[PDB]
């Protein structure tokens, strides 16, 4: 199995114990590390933070401590939108300009591949032709990577993609069988499945449906989403299950109505470290639990929740990560990806469960505890 972990270049700005840099990553924890995010300018890949080059160096330098570790650079993200992707795929000349720039960039900065995070082809402003043009882009990149590998006599750069979990988004976004042929891995974003936008409490990454999930709501779980991708043409072995080390929080409309599907009035408070409205990092959730919140367990969905006063959070813990890991193995998927390494309790000081408790749970369950960890020759 793969254990693929995303690092974010804005974690560096968090106060005190929240500050997370590339050198805070245990090089032995994950099989793959992915750097979020690169941007785009004039159809070429670019940095987005002032110190990205320094951070790339520290990030890829982790490979000097683990000979088997591979790194990728993710381009895009939710906030990036679609406009630059649409313009880039719109002409073969623009795609060539992009692919050329990517080969140069990855080789220059010592990344082992590119993770596409276009959210998403065919939606959020992206026109219908982008569904097919995305397949074309990925194929051209894969083939360019194959050709480059042989011309310079080095291992081939990887091409992967982070992909939608929403059924409507998948249908308008991806030619699954064709896309699957050229991607090395498919990073399925099986989280953000519920949020305050719905006006009631719901889980971030439930494994199964809740009894009340009717109609299209029955699609809002990890099991349905992974199987949808599989049944519609993606090989299980290339499919990578999404694991969140954060939760979504809510303001309860009634403080003593605290179950799944309880009325909410909006997003819950930003955390004191990550400072993200409606989102708490796992370690931020541990503070909530320490401060007296009542622990809940969503039995049908195999995930925890917690509440105190008018604040409710749906999230994942060691227990739920373990349950999902076992399910993943039973279903013979390629492994797990984690958003994000910097949101796990990396210091170990918040949750008292050891350093990186959530990702460590996956490392153990996926048979990677004895994985080789030695500097390269
Ligand atoms: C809100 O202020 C903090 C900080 O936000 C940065 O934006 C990022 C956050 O909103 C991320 N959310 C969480 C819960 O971490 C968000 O994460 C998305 C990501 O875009 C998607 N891509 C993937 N994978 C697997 C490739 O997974 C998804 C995750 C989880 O939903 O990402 C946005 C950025 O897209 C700000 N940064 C940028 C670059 O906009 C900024 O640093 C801000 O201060």
């Amino acid at each position: 199995y793969q254990l693929t972990c995303y690092f974010t270049n804005w974690a560096q700005y968090r106060p005190g114990l929240g500050r997370f840099m590339p050198d805070d990553i245990n090089p032995c924890l994950c099989t793959h590390l992915i750097y979020a995010f690169a941007g785009m300018q004039n159809n070429e890949i670019t940095t987005i933070e002032w110190n990205d080059v320094t951070l790339y160096q520290a990030f890829n330098g982790l490979k000097n401590k683990n000979s088997q570790l591979k790194t990728l650079l993710a381009i895009g993200g939710w906030n990036f939108g679609t406009a630059p992707f649409t313009a880039m795929v719109s002409t073969p000349e623009n795609r060539q300009t992009f692919i050329t720039s990517v080969i140069k960039f990855l080789r220059q900065y010592e990344f082992d591949g590119l993770d596409f995070d276009w959210e998403y082809p065919g939606s959020r402003g992206s026109p219908p032709q982008d569904k097919h043009l995305f397949t074309v882009l990925v194929q051209e990149m894969r083939e360019a990577f194959e050709q480059e590998a042989k011309q310079i006599n080095k291992p081939r750069l990887m091409v992967t993609a982070a992909v939608a979990a929403g059924i409507s988004n998948i249908q308008s976004g991806y030619e699954i069988p064709q896309l699957s042929q050229y991607l090395d891995y498919i990073h399925v974003m099986t989280y953000d499945l519920h949020g305050s936008w719905e006006g009631y409490t719901g889980e971030n990454s439930p494994l199964y449906k809740y009894p009340t999930d009717t109609g299209s709501n029955a699609y809002l779980n990890v099991d349905y989403v992974m199987n949808y991708w599989k049944d519609n043409g993606a090989p299980a072995e290339k499919l990578i299950v999404g694991f969140p080390t954060y939760g979504h929080n809510f303001i309860l409309s009634n403080p003593s109505n605290t179950g799944i599907g309880a009325p909410t009035s909006g997003a819950g408070p930003a955390g004191p470290y990550a400072k993200e409205s409606g989102i708490w990092a796992y370690y931020e959730i541990c503070t909530f639990l320490k401060n007296g919140a009542t622990q809940g367990w969503d039995a049908p969905q195999e995930v925890p929740y917690a509440y105190q006063g008018n604040v409710w959070v749906g999230y994942d813990n060691v227990k739920s990560f373990d349950i999902k890991a076992q399910w993943l193995k039973h279903n013979k998927f390629g492994g797990a990806m984690v958003w994000a390494i910097d949101l796990d309790d990396f210091t170990g000081t918040f949750c008292n469960q050891g350093k990186f408790p959530l990702i460590s749970t996956l490392k153990k369950a996926l048979g990677l505890q004895s994985a080789s960890c030695t500097a390269p020759a």
